[PDB]
């Protein structure tokens, strides 16, 4: 078991940005994931005087993009089946506000040209992190540009970085939620490669490939974590009577294909988040692929008939996420 | 490990329903689970000649329903908001006439009224089970009939029976392939009842709370299953370069609270059934609710300020799922 | 389109079901048969008197994809695939999709009851309720869809009072000013292009005409006109709170999944023109957009016509057309 | 409603963006000032002039009970919330979300920066792209969100060229026939009941009136006419293959959920009466219902005027009839 990161009890009342001079910061976190993705990057900045943060991966060729949003309390904006930019960040629906200074510094890019086909696409999620924290300060147009500015291929920042900053889990009761942070994970096949990010705020608690609860729902009094079902069937018997997410790839799928591959995925993370798709969830997944590499016409192998095909990748990917959600809850 | 149940290669050119005179059975299966749910019955009948099956659950009052369909190639007919049975049947697209035997049924026991309140609404779900054996029968309306007319309360016929006949998991390759069955499970905590029920056909494995793949995906030459991600991963390192359930519950929910129920205990058997929501399968959960126990006002109890919810129950309901998945697979 | 002014009232509604009666499938020809040139695409059409209700079953061998665009508040529809051997439409309301289970059985058996995953024989159905117009409770049952699919000729459609068609209603703020319609088809064949439009308008709304004139449902009595349905409503209103459409477009020109799934929500959207009010919470309204993939749009979309006149978008504003002129012949 | 027959051709189309100007919110008044009589409903609209462009922001400070209808294939939407105490609809494409986010920080501030979830301030937006009408990039950002949001006045609706509407555009077959638009609202009270209806449309279709005309875009200056969208199409199929709209709609009548999001689909459909094609791929058509539930339907939905007469249905073709009215204004 890791040692405890309880969230502790919101301190309410807590100052917004308009009393701060607000200084983005680039966010390394506990330690950098590197990769070879040519043509994706990832930045991510926060602000301390939240803490509070952004994470954008820039596509700048653009990719099509299929969304899977599945919670109960979803804010989205865009979720375009086209992006250049995928924008996650903390502050609930106030966040939103990084993914249009994403937008607005790649107009800027373009010389301002603005034709059909050379609008930049962000779509753009966010966790609600006022919860783990005594301020109000939500990310701002200027904490996207500035995430975007931090951009680089082939590096990620573990941890409590940019949206990860002040992600939490486990919301049986808040005296029992533990901070996450945010994880990536990378996986190369051949010529194949998927790219995990997650940053996870569920109301439920990370689970290991064991069964082990292994972030969220901690018990000061008895120093184990145990899994919400117990809380809620104790509850029942007693009374009666958010995970944002993308999925990186470069081998070719139709839209429909990329779509069934966003559902199978953003499911198979019930594995490692439980519960997860929730009422009190608003849980969004991002499969983006670059379109790179084709599939084989037939689907036959040495390890069977039905063996290389978008299910496949599709259960391949499921366990790149699973890493990564393990690495945010590390 | 449980014995293999290898489905063995499909013989094809097997005779279809116009060769038999088909005998309507009334499955036992391989035990019987009982259960006390006022108001539910389950009947399940099949044909030898096949083998397959359906499994009706009967709520004559009529249930409010949600529906979620999931998967890439769903076989679904009715999957109304409103529903006095679920039919669940093997024999592909051509099983979802043994809903018509039930709601023809259903009619003629209402005396052929036909106001548009008085409408017997039946909802009707397959799985393809043609590869697992060596014939083309269908369950038809005569099969549909017969599994209503076998309903009774408090009873389900674990394993091989109705829809659960020729059932089966684990298809990366077909020689790999187990023969499943239908599976059910039952709770109750205090005044509150869930039910669920699975006919699990899956593409990926069924796997147990720690980790094991317990049934599909059997290689004989080895005597051991395999988790599909490893077949998967080696086949891309090569060459480059279904499952109908029911959850049945007397607590009220509201239409939204109740589809979001539905979304929830549907990508929990990703925990369960891996990979699942695949293109390959045609997942159909039904949530239904025969709205007869309030939740409290609020969600408080000694276990957590939100521990008594829609949320909490579909945790609840999510574990009740996996043991019927495991009970199908055993 | 020369509808006929003259009323048909459904009139007000314990009728017997199927087995009361020795039910023997016919085959409809409505008040006219419309001729067509569309290879690959048959229709056949089956009624029982007894009802009287029926099937309408839309055959395309080959198999074609196919977009659902189920927006109603009612919806019965079974299969709803995007890809289909046959689509079938039927009276009954929700008994009535066993008539596509006749259908399924029927294309089964002529593949020697093959059922390999490529062989599967693919049909979606959806339900008119049609028990109101009628005094049983005969339904469109397996050996009707079978009869329809086995009737079905190339080229040709029943148009008005046949098959799905055959005790269809429209206007139905109140019964006693509901209409009798029908089922309707209409055709364009535009260089090579081809466009098949079918409806069997069930609506709670009314038809109403290119000149935004009421044609058929909710006709008074007592006034002998048909109103707009809005006006019932909002007397209704000022007085109490004091201070189902099933239909097909076939096409032959290839679109994607994308492109012909929005080509159906434009053409199904479209019919709010002829059918009003639609797309209500008491209308199941269920539309098929169907591709056969026999013909390219140009990889650009200009013509001396404009930059953006030949694409999909295009294609829908025509086969709304070809819609709408089905439903008037279905109300004429 | 007197549509003004003149052309307005928005004509053809490297301009600079927002930082380029020292951007100054304008309140828009205008052709012509609505007044309505609906408590707890704001309008608030702002442009720049060096767009134009601009942001009209409805605002519910109660917040309301929301059904999100997003029908097109190019939707540009931010929240989609099922209860919002604000709605921004805005130009200056995908960019122009960024207004929704001037009127949430402002009522977060409002709100002394309380962030407990009952207290989280909820707004939905929506988007044109309106840069081919104009020759700059200057889009609805931050401050003019918060500046239609602060000019939002009880009761009033600027009609025209104001807010979102300021460069809206209708009947893009090609661009050399395209003409501005404007933004449209409607109001009717019917003993006790509301009905709001706003409208920015930006259609690739045409605005047509209840007699069936084009009343605006698609004029050809080569003939002085507009005809019908579908007769280009047809043209240039047969030449060249050889042988968004952002909506709301307010009401004070309580609906449930599930009520509340087949009338956004009724409604929504309805305008493909007023603009033509609708819901086409190149449309991001997205409409917002909302109810203020202060007022409930009777128990059952008997009348006079019928027995289905008083229900959703019947407020769904009424509040349909005030869209209509709303989408003749814009194109007035």
């Amino acid at each position: 078991d890791p040692a405890p990161r309880l969230a502790g009890p919101p301190v309410f009342g807590g100052p917004g940005n308009d009393a701060f001079d607000l200084a983005p910061v680039r966010s390394t976190g506990r330690e950098m994931l590197r990769f070879d993705f040519p043509g994706v990057s990832i930045g991510a900045a926060h602000y301390e005087e939240g803490p509070t943060g952004a994470t954008v991966i820039h596509i700048p060729a653009g990719a099509r993009t299929a969304v899977d949003a599945r919670g109960g309390a979803v804010g989205l904006s865009g979720g375009y089946d086209f992006n250049h930019a995928i924008c996650l960040a903390g502050g609930a629906g106030y966040g939103l506000e990084a993914g249009a200074g994403v937008s607005d510094a790649l107009l800027e890019r373009l010389e301002y040209r603005t034709g059909f086909a050379e609008l930049q696409l962000v779509s753009s999620a966010v966790i609600y992190d006022f919860s783990a924290r005594s301020t109000a300060v939500y990310p701002d147009k200027a904490l996207g540009r500035a995430a975007l500015e931090f951009a680089v291929p082939g590096e990620f920042p573990q941890g409590r970085a940019g949206a990860g900053m002040s992600a939490s889990a486990g919301k049986v009761d808040w005296d029992r939620t533990e901070i996450t942070g945010q994880g990536a994970a990378f996986r190369r096949l051949g010529d194949v490669r998927i790219l995990a990010v997650v940053v996870p705020n569920p109301v439920g608690v990370i689970v290991d490939r064991a069964g082990t609860v292994v972030r969220g729902n901690y018990d000061a009094q008895t120093g184990v974590r145990r899994h919400p079902v117990f809380d809620y069937q104790e509850a029942f018997a007693e009374q009666v009577p958010t995970t944002i997410s993308a999925i990186v790839t470069n081998v070719r799928m139709s839209p429909v294909e990329l779509n069934q591959f966003a559902k199978q995925v953003h499911s198979s993370m019930h594995r490692g988040i439980q519960p997860f798709h929730t009422d009190m969830d608003g849980d969004t997944l991002f499969a983006v692929t670059t379109d790179e590499i084709d599939l084989p016409t037939t689907p036959g192998s040495s390890r069977g008939r039905l063996s290389v095909n978008a299910t496949a990748l599709g259960a391949i990917a499921s366990e790149v996420m699973w890493d990564a959600v393990l690495e945010a809850g590390k």
